[PDB]
């Protein structure tokens, strides 16, 4: 007769390709890749013969085959692709084979193959749009907006983008090399407890708890190996395998270590490591450089050199040779993008006209043109256009387009950005003709989570009512703020100006939009930078 049919044994059904070890802070320990995981199953029996051979089937087809020596076993074998399998344990003799129920068993790995897909509900204002124009709808997430913000992956409008940017992953580096980080209480060591063991100028992760061990919804459970932002990014892919999610390095404070990528040897190791970040964490789509700025004047005010630009386009290419090879390897498109000044001078610094050959977007960070950085020359921080009191107004969106089309860029490249952001001033005094912004400032407006930036939320929810004047300039494509008895005047996009630079996106044959930060929208901003875009309201 054939073998009695066997009992799977209780035990772990949870196993991973790329292990997560729980009781690390340095990311050389926290993560390792294996090329498949090792899985174990065992059985016993209860009634029959125990037949002469035992297999493992994974949706009936067998991963391990030995002798059945006795009325239990073990078997422990390698599971190479990631997902939710069917296991069974079957005996077999001449007679026959008899087969177990069957277990789910799960295998993960990081482009999220074993998660259920994480679909939300829109919420707050958001409406759901159809990405339909062909144009670019590209926003970015901040790694510590899980914290005080207590903004998570669960409640970004995916839908409504094309782009996902997760800000920011650093370089490896201690003093000399990320010393803009010691502004930040606590931001320079956490670095470099997670780069310890691991050379500069290698990536690494700056928060691992946010972004691997949080809990977060969908990826609660003990033994889910990835949770927090990754884990949530995984289960999206799932949800949108469209979206693109892109890694984005730098950023205003980890930004110090691309001045030193003169150097061949730093470059081609940071390079290097961006490939085996993509090898490791596949739920990315490619790579944003965020090098702010080529030149200087970012964060550090003694870094910045005029090989810079000469460097960028450098590191552009051998990122693009680094991702075409790595396209081929997997059959997946990889995209390269940078977010960038839009001011022409720091455009001029960059021959951009040769880069964008290796990139795929280009990120114009048309936004913080002004801000309580300077209090004595006032003006709209993110505009379309001059305004009519200051024609001559340098930094606008539109003269940051044309100094890229200018070089010779390609309009299709260029990604037009809009704030969900306000910034201000405080005590503005001392202005003409009704126009705050002639007069000057005494300091920076209160800020939601820090001096002189305001979420738009915020803006919508509180400073639209009451004492609080509001102004559309159309001349600039602006709105603002502004409470004449302490004198606080913010600058910010709202739906109408955002309208603006969509309808000038499709009239001048650019890429498409892109905002910082999601979390700050009530929904207003994304909601316009979709509509006038051209994206048809529903679902697809
Ligand atoms: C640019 C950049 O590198 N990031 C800055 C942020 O780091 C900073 O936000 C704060 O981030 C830290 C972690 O990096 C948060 O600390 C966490 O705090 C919680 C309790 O609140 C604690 O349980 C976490 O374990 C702890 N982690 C670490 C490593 O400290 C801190 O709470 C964040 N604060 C906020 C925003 O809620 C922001 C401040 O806005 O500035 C960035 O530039």
């Amino acid at each position: 007769a054939a073998p009695g049919k066997p009992t799977i044994a209780w035990g772990n059904t949870k196993f991973a390709i790329v292990e997560v070890d729980q009781a690390a802070t340095a990311y050389n320990n926290l993560v390792k890749v294996k090329n498949a995981a090792d899985v174990s199953v065992s059985w016993n029996l209860w009634n029959g013969d125990t037949g002469t051979t035992a297999k493992v089937l994974l949706n009936g087809k067998e991963a391990w085959s030995g002798p059945s020596t006795g009325s239990s076993g073990t078997a422990n074998f390698k599971v190479n692709k990631g997902g939710r399998y069917q296991m069974q344990v079957a005996l077999c003799n001449a007679d026959g084979c008899t087969a177990s129920d069957a277990t789910e068993i799960v295998v993960a790995d990081t482009d999220g193959s074993h998660l259920a897909p994480l679909k939300e509900p829109l919420l707050e204002k958001n409406k759901p749009y159809k990405q339909n124009s062909g144009k670019v709808v590209g926003s970015y997430f901040v790694e510590w907006g899980v914290y005080g913000r207590n903004f998570t992956v669960d409640k970004i409008p995916a839908q409504n983008l094309t782009h996902l940017l997760y800000g920011f992953i650093p370089i490896c580096g201690g003093n000399g090399i990320n010393d803009s980080l010691k502004e930040i209480e606590g931001s320079f060591q956490a670095l470099q407890r997670s780069c310890q063991g691991r050379e500069d100028f290698k990536v690494s992760i700056h928060d691992p708890f946010a972004a691997l061990q949080k809990a977060q919804k969908g990826v609660t459970a003990w033994d889910d190996p990835y949770k927090g932002n990754f884990g949530q990014l995984m289960a999206l892919k799932q949800a949108h395998p469209d979206l693109k999610i892109l890694p984005s390095i730098g950023g205003w404070t980890l930004s110090d270590p691309f001045f030193f990528m003169g150097d061949k040897v730093k470059r081609d190791r940071f390079v290097g490591s961006v490939k085996e970040f993509l090898q490791t964490w596949k739920f990315f789509d490619g790579v944003d450089i965020a090098w702010e700025f080529p030149g200087g004047k970012g964060a550090n005010p003694n870094l910045g050199s005029p090989q810079d630009g000469e460097t960028y386009v450098l590191l552009m290419k051998e990122l693009r040779a680094m991702l075409d090879q790595l396209s081929v390897e997997t059959g997946r498109k990889y995209e390269l993008t940078s977010a960038i000044s839009a001011g022409k001078d720091m455009i001029d610094k960059v021959a951009y006209n040769v880069a964008q050959n290796s990139m795929d977007h280009i990120f114009l960070m048309s936004y913080d043109f002004y801000g309580a950085a300077d209090l004595k020359n006032l003006g709209h921080q993110t505009a379309l256009n001059a305004p009519a009191w200051k024609p001559d107004t340098a930094y606008t969106t539109v003269n940051g387009v044309n100094a890229l089309l200018a070089q010779g860029v390609k309009p299709g490249k260029i990604v037009v950005g809009t704030a969900m952001y306000g910034r201000g001033w405080t005590g503005v005094n001392g202005y003409q003709n009704n126009i705050p912004f002639t007069g000057t400032a005494t300091g920076p407006v209160k800020g939601t989570w820090e001096n002189g930036i305001v979420d738009y939320r915020q803006i919508a929810g509180q400073f639209m009512s009451g004492e609080w004047q509001y102004t559309y300039d159309a001349t600039a494509e602006a709105p603002y703020v502004f409470k004449p008895s302490t004198g606080d005047l913010i600058t910010f996009d709202d739906a109408r100006s955002v309208q603006a630079k969509g309808k000038y996106v499709l009239d001048k044959q650019l890429g498409g939009l892109f905002s910082a930060m999601i979390d700050a929208d009530n929904g207003d901003i994304l909601n316009s930078m979709n509509a006038s875009l051209g994206n048809s309201a529903g679902v697809q």
